[PDB]
């Protein structure tokens, strides 16, 4: 199944025109090691002739540094998601809230994720599909790491899978530690909540999705 389509070539275009032009950065937890390969292959990738399936472009936008990068890959996997099997749209969607949490970490206050649930709802994505709200429990699945999806993802990369994987759980690890006393499940309820409250969609609690109303 093709996995692009005139959407993602447009976010590669981008992208691409951002990087080169140094608009973006790469994310200070990224700069080392394993998973900067990632990103150094994947920005090859970008600038290569041959078009960049959406899973790759969703895991390149997810290591940068600004807001605008990483809601981008929520509205791909929203808007594009179909060009994906369910259990890799579950993984990165998981993977790019992650990080975003992660980021949003970085400063008092939780504007970052403030500005990304916005956004989410100015863009009327959940209009156009249900969209899935993150949720602590998505966030921490260690269980979504399969050495399958690993294999799959990772193995045509030059790099030692299991480093990416151990990268990926240290990610999990951290996010573990912010919701101590619930905290993080307090501060995505409450956001969530608050953008939503007045807009015209209801959290459907039953699946943890936003739906149109």
């Amino acid at each position: 199944k093709i996995q692009y389509n005139l959407d993602t070539i447009d976010a590669e275009k981008n992208i691409s025109n951002k990087l080169k032009k140094g608009e973006v950065q790469i994310c200070k937890r990224f700069k080392n090691g394993s998973i900067r390969e990632v990103f150094n292959i994947l920005v090859e990738e970008l600038k290569s002739t041959t078009v960049v399936n959406l899973s790759d472009l969703v895991e390149l936008y997810s290591m940068l540094d600004d807001e605008e990068s990483l809601f981008i890959p929520l509205r791909l996997l929203s808007v594009d998601g179909n060009l994906l099997n369910f259990e890799v749209k579950k993984f990165l969607n998981a993977l790019v809230w992650r990080r975003i949490v992660l980021l949003n970490a970085s400063n008092e206050g939780d504007k970052l994720l403030q500005h990304i649930v916005k956004r989410v709802f100015d863009e009327e994505l959940p209009k156009n599909n249900d969209f899935p709200l993150p949720s602590v429990d998505l966030l921490c699945d260690k269980s979504l790491l399969t050495p399958e999806y690993i294999s799959e993802t990772y193995g045509r990369f030059p790099i030692d899978q299991n480093a990416i994987r151990e990268e990926i759980y240290e990610e999990i690890s951290q996010v573990e530690t912010l919701n101590s006393d619930n905290s993080l499940e307090i501060k995505l309820h409450s956001t969530i909540g608050s953008v939503a409250k007045e807009k015209n969609y209801t959290i459907n609690y039953e699946t943890n999705t936003v739906e149109y109303e």
